[PDB]
């Protein structure tokens, strides 16, 4: 929030009250919270009449130090998804000369909820056994029309892990952020194209064009109608199946049942059989691209600009080859013939309108020869081409009812949001920061500087070195769970059962899918964490360089600890730990914005901890620095990537270092900390050199002592800014000796990306657009580092923080409001009550029938032998069930 | 709040009157089907009176 | 300027004071905003009847 | 280095509501009185008695 007075800043909580861990349940952070105040929109309302295609900037008045006030003054968003593929240079479009971004995961097996058979495994179990009186073959009822065998060995070994979902959830979520594009441009903002092509206009009057494998430069259409994958460089194998024994024995271990729940639509069900196939293969199958008209600054010349979204950059690797059992028409024989076969399809697989080249060529409407046993001859498709062909077809309203169909079987709402959480943190993105006096910069277009780019955490995003197909593989960024096919198959027939995979009386999805405004949301959603980073790496005072090399600096040994506590890079007992210090920057975010980031469980012998996305980063990045006006790098500071007035703007709670400067208000305007707060003044060998009031222990250290480093005062940090925040400070030594890292051209501070104007829009002044809050204080080789003025500047700014004097600042003109965190239809009156109730079954329904072990023992020869009396089910123990015990 | 866009999120009222008012206007020989500014919808319409 | 007591509607704006400058009336007073077919065309906060 | 801390310093506010920064006004004492003074840029007696 904006301090109005002195009171207000002098007032704020301290760093350490908010990063105390709090008990309280939160709601999550929807992101609605921003769209209050940087926008028209008051209620729900349709995107189209709200033009959020000009709802994209903080706007405002602003105060000027020397008394001036500028109306209409404006802030472009930070982040977006969008990388340009074709540049604007000299008012004319031109193809862009710099590689493409990538991102790589880590995927494995972790403990999640323990995990137990159900009723009816105990029910098949007993048939089974029942059945081993007799001479008969008829072991088990075969459900849902698979045939018995196969249910008797699914129903089978089952692995304590449980499930988690994720990795399946994540491409259903990008694949969903990729085609929200696809809207009319009415519900899509303008900012968003031209947070990196600063010199393009996109054209209200088209919706963007949404295709596959398409890009003008570096060999980034992989394939094109001849499809690749954009990392592995190679092609996959599809397989369709009636039953398991013509899964060949090479891979029978790696199958796939598809549950009959989705599928149950009069139409649009092949589609469905595409999109589940996808949900579990390797992402991404291919490079989608975005086109959009757009124009010049003067709105002259016209043309189809190209775009890669950042969502198919990122790789999820998962299986090439498959092999799906499709559901079973009625209960019968295995297949003998091929027309046995195709006949007996529930729904009978076919190619997407869309055709492809190549070996095994397919037509659009293809139809599918189903595999049968005694077959002279095996048949499959390639999978990059499978899914090439129904790629452009896919679009959200389908999306949201295949989800919808899911969300009947299995909780997927939770894990969803989880998932999107993710999906919002590894693809916004913002531009690196340029230093000077004034409100506004930007890097020369379709230079390096301009595309290069950062995470909402405060890392460099890596570049391709060399044309796609990738040869090889970059470090990975981030880890995630994945899903076993086994477990999978086990669950999706009702033979099994956790607490994270029952269904939810919703029944339904969360509100950002199936909506045209989702785009406009996840750009809002990464702000908030952004907020909690930048505040987690200011609270101390790192530079970039010293960050850059902590890893294995030996120099000092604080450093170390302090980058190893960052990352995930722990586990126990079988499974994944959380960063140690991310609870911080989680316990920071709660807070700050009275919200709950979205959480996965882990089991620790049982032991459930929760894990956000803070928690699970990979150590092997660059951290974000600022470029001079000429593209010089500039080291100096700490990490940095947005300016402060969206961090104190957007906040319940800020820590005291961070506050806006107070307007000014007759006599009084700024004010600072004295020995009276414990500080005290910073003198050398040179007098024509001096620092602020600064904590005690800096008179007695020029180097840290090995094992410390610097302090959270948030005093010392705020007389710090209002050093730097004058036009002319010096950045050196405890002698006045230039320290190693590189310094900006004096005077100048990291300020916001400059964007075009409206009509009446107003440039930003002065520093209301600049970060502010990164004071430097841990050099590379172990210095401290001071703020120093001469004597004769400095007078003004110490008597100020004794509070004699005043100093004069520019603000925003704005107030604090902070919203609370907070439809029944006609129809749904009518029927409430059923819905109730009903609702309360679903919960229960699980595995269960109707049919108890008290009718079913009426039916057995010998019920003291039936294995449901002698072995009654149980929740499994992590990380393993008790083996062979000492009697 | 749904005069010319309905909120996403909610549709049309059962109103049993209003229905029949608007059966009296079709009844008689040349209805109109256009939207509240009077411009045209994006249905495809009966030729007029039919 | 010549006046004891006035009604509301028709006072002076208030003077720059720091951060607080002038103010409005919401739904929270009861108001609405009226939107049209039109997208770029907004009015303020008015009577509900409106 | 009082050298140079010999003056009053601070922001001004002006009539017309503009901020000026580092304004200063000198200490008006001394005991010194000069005996060669500067004139045309060159130091020159001084014609004046003491």
């Amino acid at each position: 929030p904006i301090s109005a007075d002195f009171s207000e800043v002098e007032n704020a909580p301290s760093f350490l009250s908010l990063a105390e861990n709090t008990d309280e349940v939160l709601k999550p952070y929807t992101g609605l919270e921003i769209q209050t105040i940087i926008t028209n929109i008051v209620g729900d309302a349709n995107p189209n009449q709200s033009r959020i295609f000009d709802q994209d900037r903080l706007r405002g008045n602003q105060y000027s130090a020397g008394g001036l006030v500028t109306q209409n003054a404006v802030s472009a968003i930070p982040f977006t998804n969008l990388i340009p593929r074709t540049i604007r240079v000299g008012n004319i479009l031109v193809n862009s000369a710099n590689r493409l971004q990538i991102t790589e995961t880590n995927v494995s097996e972790y403990y999640s909820n323990p995990i137990i058979a159900t009723k009816l495994s105990e029910m098949i179990s007993d048939q089974v056994k029942n059945n081993q009186f007799s001479t008969w073959r008829r072991d088990n009822t075969s459900l849902q029309g698979f045939n018995a065998f196969d249910i008797a060995t699914i129903n089978t070994a089952i692995l304590p892990n449980g499930l988690s979902l994720e990795s399946m959830l994540l491409k259903l979520s990008l694949l969903h952020s990729i085609k929200a594009m696809n809207v009319d441009a009415a519900s899509i903002n303008r900012s968003q194209y031209q947070v990196i092509d600063h010199n393009t206009v996109p054209t209200i009057g088209a919706p963007a064009v949404v295709g596959v494998n398409n890009s003008p430069v570096f060999g980034e259409d992989c394939g094109g109608n001849n499809p690749v994958y954009p990392f592995g460089g190679g092609t996959g194998a599809i397989a369709f199946h009636v039953t398991l024994q013509t899964v060949p024995d090479e891979r029978k271990s790696y199958a796939i049942f598809v549950p009959p729940a989705i599928l149950q639509a009069t139409s649009d069900a092949n589609e469905a059989l595409a999109l589940f196939a996808l949900s579990m293969s390797e992402w991404p199958h291919a490079l989608y691209t975005v086109t959009k008209q757009t124009t010049d600054l003067a709105g002259a010349n016209a043309g189809q600009q190209v775009f890669i979204p950042t969502q198919s950059t990122i790789h999820i690797g998962g299986r090439r080859v498959l092999d799906l059992i499709i559901p079973r028409r009625e209960i019968a024989p295995n297949p003998t013939t091929l027309v046995a076969a195709n006949a007996m399809c529930m729904v009978r697989p076919q190619a997407g309108p869309d055709a492809t080249a190549g070996a095994i060529p397919l037509a659009a409407g293809q139809l599918f020869n189903m595999n049968f046993i005694g077959a002279p001859a095996f048949e499959e498709w390639p999978m990059t081409s499978y899914l090439y062909s129904w790629a452009g077809r896919f679009d959200i309203t389908t999306i949201r009812q295949y989800m919808g169909r899911l969300a009947t079987m299995v909780g997927v709402k939770d894990a969803y949001w989880a998932a999107h959480e993710l999906n919002v943190a590894l693809s916004q993105v913002a531009p690196k920061m340029t230093t000077a006096a004034g409100g506004w910069a930007a890097q020369a277009a379709n230079s390096a500087q301009q595309s290069d780019v950062c995470y909402s955490s405060l890392l460099t995003v890596t570049r391709s070195a060399a044309n796609f197909p990738l040869a090889n593989q970059p470090a990975a960024d981030m880890r995630v769970y994945d899903t076993d096919p086994a477990t999978w198959n086990k669950v999706a027939l009702g033979l099994a059962t956790a607490a994270n995979l029952v269904p939810e009386q919703s029944m339904d999805v969360p509100f950002v899918v199936g909506d045209a405004r989702a785009s406009f949301w996840e750009r809002l959603q990464a702000i908030p964490m952004c907020i909690a980073w930048t505040m987690y790496y200011h609270s101390r005072g790192i530079t970039t360089l010293a960050w850059d090399n902590a890893y294995t600096d030996n120099t000092n040994k604080w450093l170390q600890k302090m980058v190893r506590n960052t990352f995930s890079t722990t586990q126990s007992v079988g499974t994944i730990i959380p960063a140690r210090y991310g609870k911080i920057v989680c316990n920071l975010y709660k807070n700050m914005f009275h919200r709950a980031p979205a959480y996965v469980a882990t089991s620790v012998g049982g032991k459930e901890l929760h894990i956000t996305h803070f928690e699970r980063w990979l150590p092997g990045g660059t951290y974000a620095n600022v470029y001079s006006g000429a593209g010089a790098v500039v080291n100096c500071f700490s990490p940095v990537l947005i300016p402060d007035i969206w961090c104190q703007y957007f906040t319940a709670k800020l820590p005291l270092f961070a506050g806006a400067f107070p307007p000014a208000q007759g006599q009084n305007s700024t004010k600072g900390f004295n020995s009276k707060q414990g500080l005290m003044i910073h003198r050398n060998q040179n007098n024509n050199l001096v620092a602020p009031y600064l904590e005690k222990f800096a008179d007695n250290s020029s180097y840290f002592p090995v094992g410390q480093g610097p302090e959270i005062n948030d005093m010392a940090t705020w007389n710090g800014r209002l050093w730097m925040t004058t036009g002319n400070v010096q950045y050196l030594d405890y002698s006045g000796a230039a320290i190693v890292e590189a310094v900006p051209p004096a005077g100048e501070l990291p300020v916001g990306k400059q964007i075009p104007l409206l009509a009446g829009e107003n440039a930003p002044i002065e520093l209301t657009n600049a970060a502010t809050t990164c004071v430097p204080r841990y050099s590379n080789d172990g210095r401290r580092i001071f703020t120093y003025l001469t004597t004769a500047q400095s007078v003004i700014p110490v008597q100020a923080c004794n509070r004699a004097a005043n100093l004069a600042r520019s603000c925003w003109l704005l107030s604090n409001v902070y919203a609370e965190p907070a439809v029944e239809d006609a129809f749904d009156t009518l029927t409430n009550s059923s819905f109730l109730d009903v609702a309360k079954s679903v919960a229960e329904s699980a595995g269960e029938v109707p049919a108890t072990k008290a009718l079913t023992d009426l039916q057995a020869v010998d019920v003291s032998s039936l294995p449901s009396t002698s072995d009654p089910s149980n929740v499994l123990s992590q990380p393993a069930p008790l083996m062979s015990p000492p009697t």
